[PDB]
């Protein structure tokens, strides 16, 4: 069943364009938040193992994804580890910081062995030209595909030395919009040109941010 993010099956209709994306209207612990107000805790340290991998990048209609058909990149956080499967965008971000919104998003997709999904998100100011990110802008599908990468990416350079973060229960920001996703949002921004975000969009079709969801009973730590 086809969605966006714009006309008539935009994200406030979600709900009712099939019984199995009913939790886009239901849940109430639903991704994207504003984060306002956190709980100062002492949050678990992120260790990230991360390293080159053949990924292929693809548009899927609604994101540029960079899929990871290896295990091998993980990140573990207090005793668990988890598996790096795809990483993709936001433009301009879904979550926001203050009422903030940022001119982009990524989400780093994980599942730890017991399938337990984890959304690790690093927040981009507008800035110079993101060099790092330049490897998957090059061969950016612009339409709905898939190319093969053949040189070797590194994630490893899309993450910061720099690795607080805030910590909140959510779910996927796209339907079913299934909840159960750990959702770590770190503090240190990357950056990205004008350029780089208008090509996403030109490529992605639309801007694909879910607007922000009730925090309702949930706690964001810091
Ligand atoms: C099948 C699948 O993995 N779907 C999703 N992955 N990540 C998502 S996002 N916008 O919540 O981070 S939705
Ligand atoms: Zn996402």
């Amino acid at each position: 069943t086809h969605w966006g993010y714009t006309g008539h099956d935009s994200p406030e209709s979600w709900g009712n364009l099939s019984e199995e994306f009913r939790l886009c209207s239901t849940g109430k612990n639903q991704s994207p938040v504003n984060i306002t107000e956190t709980v100062s805790g002492k949050l678990p340290a992120i260790k990230v193992n991360y390293k080159p991998s053949m990924v292929d990048v693809e548009n899927n209609g609604h994101t540029i994804q960079v899929n990871y058909p290896e295990g091998g990149n993980t990140l573990t956080v207090n005793g668990r580890t988890y598996t790096l499967k795809q990483f993709h965008f936001h433009v301009p971000s879904e979550n926001q910081i203050k009422g903030r919104t940022f001119p982009m998003e990524a989400h780093f997709v994980h599942l730890d062995e017991n399938k337990q999904p984890l959304v690790l998100a690093v927040l981009y100011e507008a800035g110079k030209t993101n060099g790092r990110l330049s490897s998957i802008w090059n061969v950016m599908p612009m339409t709905a595909g898939k190319v093969k990468l053949n040189q070797p990416f590194d994630a490893s350079t899309l993450l910061p030395k720099r690795l607080k973060y805030y910590r909140f229960a959510g779910s996927l920001t796209t339907p079913p919009c299934t909840e159960g996703v750990s959702w770590l949002v770190l503090k240190t921004y990357d950056h990205i040109d004008q350029a780089q975000a208008e090509k996403f969009t030109r490529a992605v079709g639309s801007e694909n941010n879910r607007p922000v969801q009730p925090l309702n009973a949930r706690v964001v730590i810091e």
